[PDB]
């Protein structure tokens, strides 16, 4: 059954709830982004109407087959009528694809629901300056002011210069990046360009980034391994067996492997300065943790929230604690005392 926090009330609709079966009154299904916690449930199968991004849709068509009579896709920054109800779609800043929503209601309440988002300044100009939203559905994971990180700039600035020293030094070490779902591709992108190279990958890796309408990006990856000096492997090879076994396949091209795992928030980042990051080594292998964070930093979230003056917050993550549940509630109640709404 699906939970309160996935209902926009005086609608059919529901936000990411793909897992619960037929929803009761649900006439149109909105997936923000493409994250398998987001789509659980969603097959080639599923027959309702799911609205989505663009670059969403292409997805959903080629990496779950779902199909394209049920698929909806809508532009950005743009007035469009769902089953009689005005919304809009705005980027997330999260990863490809993925968007907050803007839900007009026949009463004249206004909800937005963020998805899973990174909050920046340059939302204070998009079309959410121009009228009042009464309810926020907000994307919660990091709200403790504990959780610091730097700005994703920064962190790209660390691994182009990490990459581009150590490959000098030696033109016979092989850079590899870990991923698991989309998203963070700027770091690999970057890392690849800094060096002159195309980013290596399997087919399936290829298959995914060809679905994200990035300019150039025929330009930019290859499955052809053995012309690349940048791999892409799954996350869970990415420790020292894992590279070790990678560093065999390469036919003695290469004597040395850097690495990078991008992680979320780390309790590393509660003591260490980016510039100060140091790696894990063993042998001629080492392995950086960078935190690349796609979602708000406390302070981002904060700023953010005291710039729209919502009526009411719904979270939408960190939800199954009480101790969780109370200690977002207590900081709302800061936010809005100190900014005087
Ligand atoms: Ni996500």
């Amino acid at each position: 059954t699906c939970p309160f926090y996935k209902k926009i009330p005086g609608t059919g609709f529901t936000v990411d709830a793909f897992q619960y079966g037929v929803v009761e009154g649900c006439t149109a299904y909105f997936l923000t982004h493409f994250h398998s916690d987001h789509y659980a449930g969603l097959s080639k199968h599923f027959t309702f109407p799911v609205y989505c991004s663009e670059i969403t849709g292409n997805l959903l068509k080629n990496k779950l087959h779902v199909q394209e009579q049920y698929i909806h896709p809508l532009p950005l920054d743009t007035e469009c009528i769902v089953n009689g109800v005005k919304v809009v779609l705005l980027d997330a800043n999260h990863c490809p694809g993925a968007v907050m929503i803007l839900f007009y209601l026949p009463n004249g309440t206004v909800i937005l629901h963020t998805g899973d988002f990174r909050a920046d300044p340059s939302m204070e100009r998009s079309l959410l300056a121009d009228q009042k939203v009464h309810m926020l559905y907000l994307d919660t994971t990091y709200c403790s002011p504990e959780y610091t990180f730097p700005s994703q700039q920064e962190v790209i600035r660390f691994a182009i210069n990490t990459a581009f020293e150590a490959v000098t030094l030696n033109p016979h070490a092989l850079v590899v990046c870990g991923t698991y779902s989309i998203g963070k591709e700027k770091v690999f992108l970057a890392i690849a360009d800094v060096l002159g190279s195309k980013v290596g990958m399997s087919q399936e890796k290829y298959k995914t980034l060809q679905c994200l309408n990035i300019p150039e990006i025929n330009s930019l990856i290859t499955t052809d391994m053995c012309s690349s000096l940048v791999h892409l492997l799954p996350m869970m090879q990415i420790n020292f067996k894992g590279l070790q076994s990678h560093l065999k396949k390469c036919g003695g091209k290469y004597n040395q492997i850097l690495a990078f795992r991008p992680t979320g928030w780390t309790h590393s980042n509660k003591f260490t300065r980016i510039a100060d990051v140091i790696p894990q080594t063993k042998g001629n292998i080492s392995i950086y943790g960078i935190p690349y964070s796609e979602h708000s930093s406390y302070l981002e979230m904060k700023r953010f929230v005291q710039w729209l003056k919502p009526q009411k917050i719904i979270p939408t993550v960190n939800v199954g604690t009480w101790k969780s549940r109370s200690t977002m509630e207590k900081y709302f109640r800061e936010w809005k005392l100190e900014a005087g709404y």
